[PDB]
């Protein structure tokens, strides 16, 4: 029809984060039958239908049931969530990160199912489908120019804060775009201390929901398996930890980071993890998970009443001495009105090949 009255590069992005068929690509690398249960039927009852069903897989583990009870739980989930193994058995789930990656299936076909009913939307002729997404998704995106201080800024946070024991790839930032979901800023806690810029990566097909819905906690009928520190909205202090969760790849080598200001206001410093530190708060507002290595506050500043921890960073004298010392630091908040989406960066990850 007419023009598209966005920019070019919020065009790209737009391509980018509604491209459905880059979402069967990574399903199908997961192995999800896109045939028998299409991605364009998928309802919000056949994914809560498979998180009961894990449900029953996370208590026969803690149970030590490996027999016939989990033979017939993961029969189940593999009925309602069919899959697409060839002509293999399909194997049993019994670890915590076996079910952690099924429960990442589910997370994933929410946010598609969310994508999918945003692109079949309608009132097609006046507007672009480019503006007809982009309006549907209820939240600013407006690109930042190379030259600018926060493009500066958003830059160093993102090297100087890349891990050194994550040394697989590099990060170049090709665009930087403002973040302003309607909603958003009427929620946030305002009134909170210790307000700080912190990343977040997620998987490719994500972002539709992400830039829509904000950040969301897992709902109550999911197992709380893979929550170190509960169920909640987890981030990260050095951008190189965020963007491991992009989960790109050689042959699809860029991603997304989103950078939030997160309410963190008084921390539960942790070490150990504890999948019920929600319940440890009392009064506390935010529950810290202490690593080895994080940014020194010599090198802080402020941008819009926000602490950037920019880097590098170095060593905090932190280890844990009967357990395990996480690596780098991990925030999480357990109210969604605490994070104020604020930035997006379009990061190809230059690989070590
Ligand atoms: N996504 C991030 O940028 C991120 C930054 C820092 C610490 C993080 C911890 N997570 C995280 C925590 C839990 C999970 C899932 C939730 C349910 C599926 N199994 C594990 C996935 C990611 N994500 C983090």
């Amino acid at each position: 029809g007419p023009e598209s009255q966005l920019d070019l590069r919020v065009q790209e992005l737009i391509k980018l984060i509604c491209n459905v068929q880059a979402m069967e690509e990574m399903m199908m690398e997961m192995k999800y039958n896109t045939k028998k249960a299409p991605l364009g039927k998928l309802t919000v009852a056949q994914i809560k239908a498979g998180y009961q069903s894990l449900k029953k897989i996370e208590d026969c583990i803690r149970a030590g049931q490996h027999g016939r009870a989990l033979m017939e739980a993961c029969n189940e989930f593999y009925t309602r969530i069919p899959h697409d193994f060839g002509l293999r058995t399909p194997p049993l789930i019994r670890t915590q990160k076996e079910l952690s990656e099924k429960i990442q299936l589910l997370e994933a076909l929410g946010d598609i199912e969310i994508a999918i009913k945003l692109v079949k939307s309608e009132r097609q002729g006046l507007e672009h489908p480019l503006d007809q997404h982009y309006r549907n998704l209820h939240c600013a995106l407006r690109p930042l120019d190379h030259e600018s201080y926060e493009f500066k800024v958003i830059s160093q946070y993102l090297q100087s804060t890349h891990a050194p024991t994550h040394s697989d790839y590099t990060m170049t930032l090709l665009d930087l775009f403002e973040v302003e979901k309607d909603g958003e800023k009427e929620a946030f806690r305002e009134d909170l201390h210790n307000r700080m810029l912190l990343w977040h990566g997620s998987r490719m097909s994500n972002w539709v929901g992400i830039l829509s819905h904000g950040l969301r906690i897992a709902p109550p009928e999911a197992p709380i398996t893979g929550y170190m520190f509960g169920k909640g909205i987890y981030f990260a202090d050095m951008s190189s930890k965020s963007a491991n969760y992009c989960f790109a790849s050689r042959l699809k080598n860029t991603g997304l980071l989103l950078l939030s200001e997160v309410a963190l206001g008084q921390c539960n410093e942790l070490l150990e993890a504890n999948p019920k530190a929600e319940g440890l708060l009392q009064g506390k507002h935010s529950t810290k998970g202490l690593g080895k290595m994080a940014p020194s506050s010599a090198h802080f500043v402020t941008l819009n009443g926000s602490t950037v921890p920019l880097g590098p960073a170095s060593d905090t004298g932190i280890l844990n001495p009967d357990g395990y010392t996480l690596n780098y630091n991990e925030y999480i908040v357990y109210n969604p009105n605490q994070v104020r989406m604020r930035y997006l960066l379009k990061v190809q990850f230059n690989f070590l090949q």
